[PDB]
DNA sequence: TTCAAAAAGTCCCA
DNA sequence: ATGGGACTTTTTGA
């Protein structure tokens, strides 16, 4: 995963541009996932320029025979550059690349082929740079995950990622007054799994700068969203973070010769965040958005979690075995008591759901194999081998033809609100048709004790408003270009209000629902009603 | 027993 | 061929 050169140079310049080579001519620069040496080779070039530009000052202050230009190459490799990686071939290539920068006496190069997370590191380091590996909870082998849970528990639990541990290792082995700069996924900035990691970073290092690329495609043909984190262990009372957040995700990364030109430009916005004021959540927004977010939080007395019951959709474990088109002839084998309406995330619009085109065979209600042999033999059994490889089938908890996570039917077969799990905008709809769905659609229904305060029509009105689209996206988890995570761990934290505008907001919502359900939809008037509703909500929240 | 999180997403076309 | 757009499964720890 080759890191773009402009970012590599920026990271190295970040850690080394103001190093006092005269005061300390023995800086230790480390990359614990160096690979072929994208960062370390640049570190060599930056160090070599630094030594040659101060070669005569060094010669005068120290051993004058040791400090010559001819001796710079040797000194850098013996005492300055350190790298670690698990790939033997990459280390071998990097060793040759460092050697080719210039046998006399066989210089030794501090490159280790090892697990960076298991190595007994004999000393701390002045500067650490690089791009660690990212491995999620699905693609990480179970034997290694037990080690991470037992030894890296301060940052790695549950659905945490591998690069959390590289953050902990880098922070642990950084010298006092040292500087670290890495490029990692951005998701830990907001994700629920990153809470322990954020607590660790906040209370161990001073975060100098965060570069957030949002959904920009930094790595070509890689579906990941990146950020650059720069931190130090310097004694300072400032504790203020420079945040450079991109404004246009469509931009290409090579607009200028250097990254810092892009950051200072009109493609990025800059603002400051007080690190001491960071809660367990990192709300990195400008003053206008902070005021906007704080107004809504203070004005709203209730949250969605207070008034609603949230649940994830069906997880069959093999969709091809249980989901059929409503026009599929094989449904003539299945009694209608077994069939449920099935929708995908794209079927969720604002305020209403598209008509179902798929049916779910709720195979849990099938009592035994002998009574409905045709359904099992001709429909579900076509994927029996894959069905039996599901975890709950291996342990015997689930029968091979049963849904892996069937949930409760009564939760779905009722009036409820559904929203897609990943979307570019708020899309909350009222479901009237007892729709079932997979985990790409989340549902909630209102608690009985809050039905006389909040109706479904009022909720979809304010939740689909432009005010709440901006409001939710302030702290939402940015996944990829024009995609946010609409998950209960943040959707249920949305705060809602009840005031003098309740009735008209609800009435406008009913009008929109009435038009959206017509045969000849005058979608233009829906937009006009939405604008009027947004004005009511902004009036209610005083913004 | 059984909840919900997780993009080095995935797949496609031009 | 690559880059950009539409769309989103089930494995997994707790
Ligand atoms: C996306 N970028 C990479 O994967 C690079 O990082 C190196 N890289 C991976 N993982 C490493 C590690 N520890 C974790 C580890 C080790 C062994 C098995 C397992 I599963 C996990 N330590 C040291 N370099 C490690 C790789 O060799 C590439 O150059
Ligand atoms: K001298
Ligand atoms: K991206």
């Amino acid at each position: 995963y080759y890191t773009p050169k402009i970012i590599v140079d920026y990271i190295v310049k970040k850690t080394l541009k103001n190093h006092d080579i005269i005061k300390n001519p023995y800086p230790r620069i480390l990359d614990i996932s160096c690979g072929c040496g994208n960062f370390l080779l640049e570190v060599y070039d930056i160090l070599y320029d630094l030594f040659e530009e101060n070669i005569y000052e060094l010669k005068k202050k120290y051993d004058e025979n040791y400090w010559t230009v001819d001796n710079i190459h040797r000194h850098i490799l013996n005492y300055c550059i350190y790298g670690a990686d698990i790939d033997e071939k990459a280390i071998s290539i990097l060793k040759d690349s460092l050697t080719n920068k210039k046998d006399e006496s066989d210089i030794k190069i501090n490159l280790f082929c090892c697990d960076s997370l298991k190595k007994k590191w004999r000393y701390k380091f002045d500067y650490i740079v690089g791009n660690p590996p990212y491995i999620g909870h699905k693609k990480l082998e179970k034997k290694y995950k037990k080690f991470l849970l037992e030894k890296y528990s301060e940052v790695y639990k549950d659905k945490a990622d591998l690069y959390f541990c590289f953050y902990k290792k880098i922070i642990d082995i950084l010298k006092q007054g040292g500087i670290g700069s890495v490029i990692t996924p951005r998701y830990f900035l907001e994700s629920l799994s990153g809470k322990d990691l954020r607590e660790y970073i906040k209370s161990n290092v001073n975060v100098q700068e965060i570069v957030d690329f949002l959904g920009a495609n930094i790595f070509k043909n890689i579906g990941v969203s990146s950020c650059i984190l720069t931190f130090d262990k310097k004694k300072t009372k400032e504790t203020y973070i420079d945040v450079f957040k991109i404004k246009n995700e469509d931009i290409c990364i090579n607009k200028f010769e250097t990254l810092e030109e892009l950051l200072k430009s009109s493609k990025f916005e800059h603002f400051n965040i007080n690190q001491r004021l960071l809660s367990d959540e990192w709300i990195l927004v400008n003053k206008d958005d902070e005021t906007f977010y704080n107004k809504i939080q203070e004005k709203c007395k209730y949250s969605l979690e207070d008034i609603a019951i949230s649940f994830q959709g069906i997880i069959t474990g093999c969709d091809k075995a249980f989901i059929l088109s409503k026009d599929d002839v094989k449904l003539n084998l299945v009694d209608d008591k077994f069939l449920k309406c099935w929708i995908k995330s794209k079927n969720i619009n604002k305020y209403i759901v598209d008509k179902s085109e798929y049916r779910l065979i709720y195979s849990n209600d099938i009592d035994n194999e002998n009574t409905n042999k045709r359904i099992l033999d001709e429909i579900i059994g076509l994927y029996k081998t894959k069905l039996e490889n599901r975890r709950e089938c291996k342990s015997g908890i689930r029968k091979w033809y049963e849904l892996q996570w069937g949930r409760e039917k009564l939760f779905f077969e009722r009036k409820k609100i559904m929203y897609p799990y990943k979307s570019n905008e708020n899309r909350f709809a009222i479901d009237y048709d007892n729709n079932f769905s997979s985990a790409d659609v989340y549902s909630f229904f209102i608690k009985e004790e809050y039905l006389d305060k909040f109706s479904y029509e009022y909720l979809v009105g304010i939740l689909n408003s432009s005010v709440y689209d901006k409001y939710f996206k302030i702290t939402a988890k940015k996944m990829s270009k024009n995609i946010y995570d609409y998950y209960p761990n943040k959707v249920m934290k949305i705060r809602i209000f009840r005031d003098n505008n309740y009735e008209e907001i609800e009435n406008l919502s009913k009008q929109i629902i009435s038009i959206l359900l017509n045969k000849s939809i005058d979608k233009g008037k829906v937009e006009k009603l939405q604008i009027k509703m947004d004005n009511l909500i902004m009036d209610s929240l005083g913004i």
